[PDB]
């Protein structure tokens, strides 16, 4: 797909159109648009303008790349993101992760609406990834598939340890400070393909594998994340409990729970921002 080069470029031009040099790069998902704001000091770039950008056509997605200070934090947002039902293999889906780590970010917070699977589960809760399951990685559908590029990472890299232990750590403590009734969850994400919502059938299935949230995204990016050295965060927003006996999902319905959930997230994001060290 991409060459170095092609990398390169992008950080190039965006280096040279703003002033902002982020530390931290965070990707909002579906319905989690909103943290953009309360950012200071933003500068918006359209995914379309920027040179060798894919674009965001899902229902939630801005496709707005947007830099600014959080919480007295340099940082670079993706409100939007791209995923591979909309027909993009993931090299495209994650080339923004490679130009992040050429901009000199160091970490990554990686977030997204998912289906419940866990039945203590409510919606509204949010679920730290304490780790993933790849389903397409098991069928060879993988962003790391090819000649390995030397210059990001090496040619089999873990993915054991993907999700920082002392983050997740830290977003205990801050959750605290928050004096939320709710408990912070945590558990493991799995992917599928999408589009289409899960039958009854495979949900019981995923829960049996040891699941705890269902998405379609999210996994690639931290994959590549980790590839090139970026130290990885990650959240779900619970959107729904899924059915497992014998209503039904609606996309409508997770974008209200993201905006219900809007007080809540930016708070947290905002407080985390204080706790990222370097
Ligand atoms: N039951 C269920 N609830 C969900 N909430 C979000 N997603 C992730 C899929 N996200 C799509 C449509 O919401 C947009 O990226 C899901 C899912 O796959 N299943
Ligand atoms: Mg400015
Ligand atoms: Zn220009």
């Amino acid at each position: 797909g991409y060459t170095y080069e092609d990398y390169q470029d992008t950080a190039k031009w965006l280096l040279s159109h703003t002033e902002q040099r982020p530390q931290v790069a965070v990707i909002c998902g579906s319905g989690l648009g909103g943290l953009v704001n309360k950012l200071t000091q933003a500068q918006t770039f359209d995914y379309s303008e920027i040179p060798n950008f894919p674009e965001s056509t899902v229902p939630g997605h801005a496709g707005r790349l947007v830099f600014g200070i959080l919480n007295g934090r340099a940082c670079v947002m993706m409100q939007g993101r791209f995923h591979m039902y909309e027909g993009y293999p993931f090299w495209k889906v994650t080339f923004p992760v490679r130009v992040f780590r050429l901009l000199g970010v160091e970490t990554l917070v990686v977030t997204n609406a998912a289906g419940g699977l866990n039945p203590n589960f409510e919606v509204g809760d949010i679920m730290l990834i304490r780790d993933h399951i790849n389903l397409p990685g098991f069928s060879g559908q993988n962003p790391l598939r090819g000649p390995n590029e030397e210059r990001f990472g090496v040619r089999f890299p873990a993915m054991s340890d993907a999700y920082d232990r002392d983050m997740r750590q830290k977003a205990h403590s801050t959750w605290k400070q928050m004096g939320e009734q709710r408990e912070l969850q945590e558990g493991t994400y799995v992917m599928l393909g999408g589009p289409n919502f899960e039958t009854v059938a495979e949900c019981r299935l995923l829960r049996n594998l040891g699941a705890d949230a269902v998405g379609m995204s999210t996994v690639p990016e931290v994959i590549v994340a980790r590839h090139c050295g970026l130290r990885v965060f990650g959240f779900s927003l619970i959107t729904n409990k899924v059915i497992m006996d014998t209503g039904k999902a609606n996309h409508e319905e997770v974008l209200e729970a993201g905006k219900q959930a809007a007080q809540k997230l930016e708070q947290f994001v905002s407080l985390l921002m204080a706790s990222i060290p370097v």
